C-alpha cells in the first residue's frame, strides 16, 4: 500500500529529528478526506457515476495544494500519499501551502470531449464546499490537462456567483483565463537551478561537462534543452521509453525531439549509437537527470552509476537501497521532490497573480523560481552537512520541521 510506504517514510524521517509523539500521530493522518459520487450523463444518455477524492492531509502553514488525476487504477491509498507527499513538497521549497490531493476513478480515454468537460464540471459541484482560493487550489495532473482545468475553474465561478477571486481556485490555467507564464518549463527548469546549485556546492563547473536523461517527454526534453543553453553542457545521451542513443561529441535536444516526432522515437538517430536505459545510466557522465518511470536505479546497478549528481526529476526514481550504494560512493543525490519541485512553486506564482490580479511576464517568473530552488536547495544540503545525513533525509527534516513549526504556533499541538 502508498499511504503506509508513505507513513513508514515519515517515521523514518522523524527518526533523524526532534519531533514529539503528538505531532507525528497528528501528521500520519490526512485532516480531511473528502469522497464523493460523481454522476455524468454520457452521449448515449445513460447516467454513469464516477467514485471522486479530495484529500487535504494538512493545512497549517496555509490552504493545501494538490493535483487531480484522472486514472482507471486510482484509490483512496493512492491520493492519501500523494497528498502526505505535497505537504513536505510545498515545505521544503517554503511555499504557503498545505498539502491536498484529488483524483476521479475513470478512464479518460474512452471519454469525449463534452463527456470530460462534463465529469469535470460535476466534479467541481460535488467538491465544491471543501475547495477555494484560500482553502484548497487543485492543479493539473496524470491525464489532467489546463482544458480541464479552464473547464473545472469556469464551473467553480459560477457556482462562486462571482464574488471573490475565482480565478485563484485553481492553477495550471490556460494563459487567456488566468494562465501564468513558464507553465511548460517549470519542472525542467527547477530542475536545471538544483543541479546548478550541486554543481556550486561541489565546485564543479558544468560549462562543456556532460550530461544524460532518461525518458525524452516534457520533462525529459526541457530538461536537456535548459541544461544546454543556461548551462552550456554537452548533452550525449537521451532515451525514451523505446530506446536509447549516445554521442559523446553531444547532442541537439531539438533535433532529437524532431527525430522523435517524425518517427515516432528517438531510435536510429543520426549520428549516434542506439543504446539501452540500463547501459545509459552507467555512462560516465557529469550529472544524470532521469526524467523516466519510477524506480530506475536499484541495488542491481547503484554500485555501476558513474554520475557525479543525480539529479531526480522523476517521482523516486531510486530505491532507498541505491540511495545507501550511491551516498557510501560520494554521488549526490538531489530528492526527487526537491527536484521537481518547480511545478509547485510556478503554481503558486500562479495563485499569486490570480489573488492580486496582476500578472507577470517570463523574466519575472524565471527570477522567482531561480530564487525559491536556490534558497530550497541550500536549506536541504545544510541540513544535510549539519546533520552527517542523507539527501533525501534532509529534504524530509526541513519539509516536516516547517510543517512542525506552523502547526505549533497555531497551538495545535502544545508539545
Ligand atoms: O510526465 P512527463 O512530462 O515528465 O513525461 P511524459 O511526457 O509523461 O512521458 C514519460 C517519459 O518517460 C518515458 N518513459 C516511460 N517509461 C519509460 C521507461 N520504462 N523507460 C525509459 N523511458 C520511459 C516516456 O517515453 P515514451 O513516450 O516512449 O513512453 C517519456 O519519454
Ligand atoms: N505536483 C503535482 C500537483 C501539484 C501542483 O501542480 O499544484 C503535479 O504534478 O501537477
Amino acid at each position: 500500500d502508498p499511504f503506509e510506504m508513505a507513513v513508514k517514510q515519515l517515521e523514518r524521517a522523524a527518526q533523524y529529528m526532534d519531533i514529539s509523539e503528538e505531532a507525528l500521530e497528528w501528521l500520519k493522518k490526512p485532516m480531511r478526506i473528502v469522497e464523493v459520487s460523481v454522476p455524468i450523463e454520457m452521449d448515449d444518455g445513460s447516467v454513469k457515476v464516477f467514485t471522486g477524492f479530495r484529500v487535504q492531509h494538512n493545512w497549517a502553514r496555509g490552504p493545501t495544494k494538490g493535483g487531480i488525476r484522472w486514472h482507471p487504477a486510482e484509490t483512496l491509498s493512492t491520493v492519501k500519499a500523494l497528498a502526505t507527499w505535497m505537504t513536505w513538497k510545498v515545505a521544503v521549497v517554503d511555499l504557503p501551502y498545505g498539502g491536498g490531493k484529488g483524483g476521479i476513478i475513470v478512464n479518460p480515454k474512452e471519454l469525449s470531449e463534452r463527456e470530460q468537460e462534463r465529469l469535470a464540471r460535476a466534479y467541481i459541484r460535488a467538491v465544491y464546499d471543501v475547495i477555494g482560493p484560500w482553502t484548497d487550489i487543485p492543479a493539473p495532473d496524470v491525464y489532467t490537462n489546463p482544458k480541464i482545468m479552464g473547464w473545472m475553474m469556469d464551473e467553480y465561478e459560477t457556482i462562486m456567483r462571482r464574488k471573490g477571486p475565482a480565478f485563484g481556485v485553481i492553477t495550471g490555467k490556460p494563459l487567456s483565463i488566468g494562465g501564468s507564464l513558464g507553465r511548460g518549463t517549470a519542472t525542467a527548469q527547477g530542475a536545471i537551478f538544483t543541479i546548478r546549485e550541486a554543481a556550486k556546492a561541489l565546485g564543479i563547473d558544468l560549462k562543456g561537462k556532460k550530461i544524460a536523461v532518461q525518458g525524452y517527454g516534457n520533462a525529459g526534453y526541457y530538461t536537456a534543452k535548459l541544461a544546454k543553453e543556461q548551462l552550456g553542457m554537452t548533452v550525449v545521451a537521451v532515451s525514451d521509453s523505446r530506446g536509447g542513443i549516445y554521442n559523446p561529441d553531444g547532442l541537439d535536444p531539438d533535433e532529437v525531439l524532431k527525430w522523435k516526432r517524425e518517427h515516432g522515437s528517438v531510435k536510429d538517430f543520426p549520428g549516434a549509437t542506439n543504446i539501452t536505459n540500463e547501459e545509459l545510466l552507467e555512462l560516465e557522465v557529469d550529472v544524470l537527470a532521469p526524467a523516466a518511470i519510477e524506480e530506475v536505479i536499484t541495488e542491481k546497478n547503484a554500485d555501476n552509476i558513474k554520475a557525479k549528481i543525480v539529479a531526480e526529476v522523476a517521482n523516486g526514481p531510486v530505491t532507498p537501497e541505491a540511495d545507501d550504494i550511491l551516498r557510501e560512493k560520494g554521488i549526490l543525490q538531489i530528492p526527487d521532490f526537491l527536484c521537481n519541485a518547480g511545478g509547485v512553486t510556478v503554481s503558486y506564482f500562479e495563485w499569486v497573480q490570480n489573488i492580486n490580479g496582476y500578472y507577470w511576464t517570463e523574466e519575472e517568473v524565471r527570477e522567482k523560481l531561480d530564487k525559491k530552488m536556490t534558497k530550497a536547495f541550500w536549506e536541504v544540503y545544510n541540513t544535510h552537512k549539519d546533520k552527517n545525513i542523507h539527501m533525501r533525509d534532509a529534504a524530509y527534516v526541513v519539509a516536516v520541521s516547517r510543517v512542525y513549526q506552523a502547526m505549533k504556533d497555531r497551538g495545535w499541538v502544545k508539545k
